[PDB]
């Protein structure tokens, strides 16, 4: 019974253009049996052929599998195992001199402090506590049982297999054992550079198991020269052969990488899982995006033979909803606005260029989605930075995935390229949320023409709330009704109808409006629900701030109402959510369930519409004609409002709202205590003096708590009728002396170091102490639907930390333009 693998189903675009398909490659395979069987010779020919093969490939410039666990970086021998531990610790802020148990709890402490666990949960059966981490999404490479790192155990089991049960820690000395090994018995005459090159092949073959099912692929892709010299030089290279193997390939490279996703190695965690589902070991699998969601479908139905014969059926071809041609525009447009904002320059546009400032340097990431407002079909979805799915095809999880794929600063809004910002970046909505505020107000009787003489600022607090024009110059909007409000983005107007009062001069207006009702409408526009993509691709949906979860643990502040009413406060939603919200305005008030997987076609050209059952459910508005006001305003934004700069001389009637959201405060560090330490000098304090003092403050608190604990125990002991067993426990506490200890978390250890800094420099502020941390920063937005009077397309474009609002409009214009067939 042999393993005949089915050809992987293709992924195509809406119109049938190949996005992901298969191609054949020449691999160099090596037979274990053949290379290292002997008859009369003491030594097999293995190490002689091994050394010959690598050198051959090396000369010809062929890339070859090298998963031998000891490397040479600068005459220094290092374990891959070990590098893997200390690289894991960096990415969580665990001090590299922490052992596995210490490393483990550090990660628990991390999440308790973060409101993900409780201080009580902190102690449990480690297995139950690991089970709490895993289901919660943190998989930390540690064996709870022996309190040791997986990759350290694997270092044991490797030295066990070459019968080196003596674990004196060594890399170069261990290399020699394995070289001069019983089971490999290399020539002592040879070079140490040559020996490793042999061990590469010898360890490959040895790691694949005892029974040695089939040959072993030593090089996954080779030129015409090698295939000649391996077939030619056949008499030397006994076990060596050429095979043809199919690989996955993405013709258009990184185009739509996140939606498509990628195939790679089974994550070793799950190998067991996949072998129970009937996969072979060498098999590649869907790891992200549609490649993963439709893994079963694309996998096909593989076949078998005996040879002591049934044909495999190929995977169904999966058609996405994306337009290959609209996707290119959106990927290219996002790529431009970041690379031009990098340094400086200008943005080229089929629809008339614009130069952009150089000092917009903080902007690294960006996202954009365009959907069919009638049926939720996702026509283009684009997140930057991104990745070439082709680099995972072969199975490069060792290094190049660790080199460039996870990124700064373990907060993904500016960071990792694997992240699909369109479905996984929760951002502050911005002022797009203003048509949502307005809708609810309109629906509580507001007259669009209600006009106010614009202060530019409310001074309800000691602190001030004001229009952007009033925050820069002494600003004003003057005579403002809803239409001018939406058109120039007046924040005051929005606060006033938000609260349904006038501040602070008259209080109530003719309408019953409040933060709860603003969130009631946010809910109705489906900002509380998953988009529809949740089961097609990786999505991390936002949640509408719960008014109910405030009460059960007073009401909403009338400055929590102000912010919330202009897309600030705890609002935080994916751009794909915002896409549905805007679609509902655009399509007369219908909440469309989004789709990115359109249909599938079998080998036998049978088809099926997958996005067939996608809810298009009518939002129960007290009067959907109200949505016509939101448009009327949104059109003025394009005609003579904030977005006039880009949309005024534009063939298409476009309804747009701009935005920019400032999220307050700093992004917390991996390790607060290390932070304070590494920044002590800049606070004009001495580390030793700071540390010493912090320890004194802790010892001072430990005493204070001991004294009180003592009083408490003595008081319990004064209680007559206190069953003996308890009286004995309370006595056994005291009987030695009570010595209370603070936990020795990072939250605690740091709390004191901070307190000590504040003493030793009595003028320094908290903000000054925290200046070196990353800012959550600003995010600049644009949402639009076209053509305004009979809309077909809704587009949403976010650039976190973009300078002007023009960065958001320019990709939204290119995409609108291209869709409309200009
Ligand atoms: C909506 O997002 C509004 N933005 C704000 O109120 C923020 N407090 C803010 C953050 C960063 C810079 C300035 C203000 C209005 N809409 C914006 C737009 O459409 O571009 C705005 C700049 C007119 S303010
Ligand atoms: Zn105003």
């Amino acid at each position: 019974k042999l393993a005949i693998e089915a050809p992987r189903g293709e992924i195509k675009d809406r119109y049938g253009r190949l996005l992901a398909g298969n191609k054949n490659l020449f691999t160099v395979q090596v037979s274990g049996n053949d290379i290292n069987k002997k008859d009369a010779n003491k030594h097999s020919r293995a190490n002689e052929i091994s050394l010959k093969l690598i050198n051959l490939l090396e000369r010809n410039g062929e890339e070859y599998v090298d998963e031998f666990p000891i490397y040479v970086e600068n005459g220094k021998y290092y374990y891959t195992y070990d590098r893997d531990i200390r690289e894991y610790k960096s990415e969580n802020g665990i001090p590299n001199d922490y052992n596995a148990k210490e490393s483990f709890y550090y990660l628990v402490d991390k999440l308790i402090s973060a409101g993900i666990l409780s201080q009580e949960d902190k102690r449990l059966d480690a297995t139950r506590l690991q089970a709490k981490l895993n289901e919660n999404g943190y998989y930390p490479p540690i064996l709870v049982s022996k309190w040791m790192f997986t990759a350290e155990r694997d270092k044991r089991d490797w030295l066990a297999s070459y019968k080196i049960k003596e674990t004196k820690l060594s890399a170069k000395e261990a290399f020699e054992k394995v070289r001069n090994s019983d089971a490999l018995e290399i020539d002592k005459s040879l070079s140490d550079e040559d020996a490793r090159k042999i061990m590469v092949v010898r360890d490959l073959i040895k790691s694949k198991g005892y029974s040695q099912y089939n040959p072993v692929t030593i090089a996954k892709d080779v030129g015409e020269t090698t295939i000649a010299q391996i077939e030619e030089s056949a008499m030397d290279l006994v076990g060596v052969s050429i095979a043809v193997e199919p690989v996955r390939y993405y013709p258009n490279g990184s185009l739509a990488s996140h939606m498509l996703g990628y195939v790679g190695k089974m994550p070793s965690t799950q190998i067991e899982s996949y072998l129970q589902k009937g996969y072979e070991t060498g098999d590649m699998v869907g790891l992200a995006g549609v490649e993963k969601s439709n893994e079963s479908r694309l996998r096909g139905t593989d076949g078998y033979k005996m040879v002591k014969s049934k044909k495999p059926k190929s995977g169904d071809t999966v058609y996405l909803t994306l337009d290959k041609d609209l996707q290119e525009v959106s990927d290219n447009a996002l790529k431009q606005i970041i690379e031009v904002a990098s340094k400086g320059g200008t943005f080229k546009s089929k629809f008339g260029d614009k130069p952009i400032s150089a000092y917009a340097g903080k902007a690294q990431s960006a996202a954009l989605i365009a959907i069919d407002v009638k049926n939720g079909e996702v026509l283009a979805s684009s997140s930057y930075p991104n990745y070439d799915p082709n680099k995972f095809a072969k199975g490069i999880s060792t290094e190049d995935y660790k080199a460039l794929q996870p990124k700064n600063p373990n907060d993904l809004l500016a960071g990792s390229p694997l992240l699909n910002l369109v479905t996984q970046g929760e951002f502050q909505p911005g002022s797009s949320f203003k048509m949502l505020t307005s809708m609810a107000a309109l629906e509580n009787g507001l007259d669009p023409n209600f006009t106010i003489n614009d202060p530019g600022v409310i001074m309800l607090g000691k602190k001030s709330f004001g229009d952007y024009v009033w925050n820069h110059g002494r600003g004003n909007h003057g005579m403002t009704n809803l239409y001018k409000a939406i058109q120039e983005s007046c924040n005051i107007y929005m606060a006033t109808i938000g609260t349904g009062k006038t501040w602070p001069d008259g209080k109530s207006i003719g309408i019953d409006m409040n933060a709860n009702k603003i969130l009631e409408y946010a809910k109705l526009f489906g900002l509380d629900q998953n988009t529809g993509l949740q089961d097609e691709v990786e999505e991390r949906a936002g949640k509408v701030p719960s008014t109910e979860d405030k009460l059960k643990s007073a009401k909403w502040s009338t400055a929590d109402t102000f912010n919330l009413a202009i897309g600030q406060g705890e609002n935080a939603y994916t751009p794909a959510q915002i896409s549905r919200y805007v679609a509902a305005i655009a399509n007369g008030g219908n909440l469309v369930e989004l789709s990115v997987v359109d249909r599938a076609v079998s080998s036998d050209y049978s088809s099926v519409k997958i996005n067939d059952q996608k809810k298009v459910e009518k939002i129960p508005f007290k009067n959907p004609d109200n949505l016509k006001e939101l448009t009327k305003g949104m059109k003025l934004v394009a005609r003579q409002g904030t977005a006039k700069s880009a949309f005024a001389d534009f063939p298409i009637d476009v309804a747009a709202k701009t935005g920019t959201a400032e999220k307050s405060g700093k992004i917390p560090t991996d390790n607060e205590y290390e932070y304070l330490k590494s920044h002590m000098s800049s606070y004009n304090v001495n580390l030793n003096d700071a540390i010493k003092l912090a320890d004194k403050m802790k010892a001072e608190k430990e005493k204070e708590l001991s004294l009180a604990k003592e009083k408490e125990i003595k008081k319990k002991l004064e209680n007559k009728d206190l069953k003996d067993e308890e009286r004995k426990k309370l006595e056994e506490e005291l009987e030695d002396g009570v010595k209370v200890r603070l936990e020795d978390t990072d939250k605690v250890n740091s709390s004191y170091l901070r307190k000590a800094i504040k003493e030793l420099n009595p003028k320094i502020t908290d903000d000054q102490i925290d200046r070196f941390k990353q800012d959550y920063g600003s995010f600049t937005w644009t949402v639009a639907f076209a053509p305004a009077d009979d809309p077909e397309i809704a587009v949403v474009c976010v650039i976190p930390q973009g300078d002007s609002s023009v960065f958001s409009l320019l990709p939204t214009r290119e995409v609108i333009g291209t869709y409309m067939g200009l």
